[PDB]
């Protein structure tokens, strides 16, 4: 297979800045112990690409997780804060656009490359938060 443009996303990246991720947990509904917690970490993600299939690895003294998925095709997320979610993930324009639902409630993350950063991008009803990542 040649290259693709989501190889833009492939690589492993660290935590290097964090904006308001506590009211966006609070909003999600994260207890307060798990909020503290998870707040406090500085995970390194790991992305690859293996045909259709994108993996995006997360290590941190938090939790380490790991998702596998082909593009528009949903699948049943664990997340790190112990929610069941159902996920799908789709490429609009250069970005990752990945939506979570559960019990009634949705949620959207945005990942995208932006100079030599990853910058994640989530909202929850109306609340938003910003994360940065740098190449490890
Ligand atoms: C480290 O505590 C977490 C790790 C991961 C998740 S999440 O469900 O994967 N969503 C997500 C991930 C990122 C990121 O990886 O930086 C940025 C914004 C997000 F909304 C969390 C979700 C809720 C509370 C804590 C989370």
């Amino acid at each position: 297979r040649g290259s693709h443009m989501c190889d833009a996303f492939v690589g492993t990246w660290k935590l290097v800045s964090s904006e308001n991720f506590d009211d966006y947990m609070k909003e999600v509904g994260v207890g307060f112990a798990t909020r503290k917690v998870a707040g406090m970490a500085k995970p390194n993600m790991i992305i690859s690409v293996n045909g259709d299939v994108i993996t995006i690895k997360s290590e941190s003294t938090f939790k380490n997780t790991e998702i596998s998925f082909i593009l528009g095709q949903e699948f049943d997320e664990v997340t790190a804060d112990d929610r069941k979610v159902k996920s799908t993930i789709t490429l609009d324009g250069g970005v990752l656009v990945h939506v979570q639902k559960w019990d009634g409630k949705s949620t959207t993350i945005k990942r995208k490359r932006e100079d030599d950063k990853l910058v994640v991008e989530c909202v929850m009803k109306g609340v938003t938060s910003t994360r940065v990542y740098e190449r490890a």
